[PDB]
């Protein structure tokens, strides 16, 4: 039986959330649908993977950090082990998210979050992100992957521009306007007051961009 834990964070004066996640291996799932700042359920089969949470409010910014203890490691055998983080985030508070993911699968619905910035690094694995919200300010998204696939869902209603670069692999961007070298946009870009600027880099793997 793996360990299971719930963690709940109240804002305690924060007016912005800065979420910083360091995740070595496994499955990370993020959504909205939380009343407090964040609620998470963490499942881990190895005691060494026990997540470490730090939260402080500095000058109205709630700095929330969640880290899987590094295994500096030689080998880890993954069969029959489990490491899963399932996180629910507040939908109203202005939010920046930074993720460093070693290996595994990252899935996030951020369409209901008051998102300002997202930075994702992934070593080996998959990223699937719904950032198709009607955001009420400009949004900056940076995604960088080593080996694996990244899929991003973007809104039709606000302007989007994506710079998508791969080493070896394909950019699948049907229904987007193609601009010169590695730039993709929707029809709203340049027209809506608000926009999402997206940079996506993949070493080896596919980049799939879709409107939703
Ligand atoms: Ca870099």
């Amino acid at each position: 039986k793996p360990k299971e834990e719930i963690k709940i964070v109240e804002p305690n004066g924060a007016e912005k959330t800065k979420l910083n996640l360091n995740f070595g291996v496994g499955k990370l799932n993020i959504s909205g649908n939380e009343e407090k700042l964040m609620k998470g359920k963490f499942i881990y089969s190895e005691n060494e993977w026990k997540p470490e949470i730090k939260y402080e409010v500095k000058d109205k910014d709630g700095e929330l950090e969640i880290s899987q203890p590094g295994l500096k490691s030689g080998n880890v055998s993954l069969n029959n082990k489990r490491n899963e983080w399932n996180i629910n985030l507040n939908e109203k508070i202005p939010t920046e998210i930074k993720l460093s993911l070693g290996t595994g699968e990252f899935k996030a619905d951020l369409s209901k979050i008051n998102l300002k910035e997202l930075n994702v690094g992934m070593g080996v694995g998959k990223v699937d992100l719904d950032i198709s919200g009607n955001y009420k300010n400009n949004v900056k998204v940076n995604i960088e992957g080593g080996v694996g696939e990244a899929t991003v869902y973007l809104p039709k209603s606000i302007g989007v521009k994506i710079k998508a670069e791969k080493g070896v692999g394909a950019v699948n961007a049907n229904g987007f306007i193609v601009e010169g070298e590695n730039i993709y946009k929707n029809s709203q870009y340049g027209k809506s007051k608000n926009s999402i600027e997206v940079n996506i880099e993949a070493g080896v793997g596919a980049i799939n961009i879709k409107q939703k």
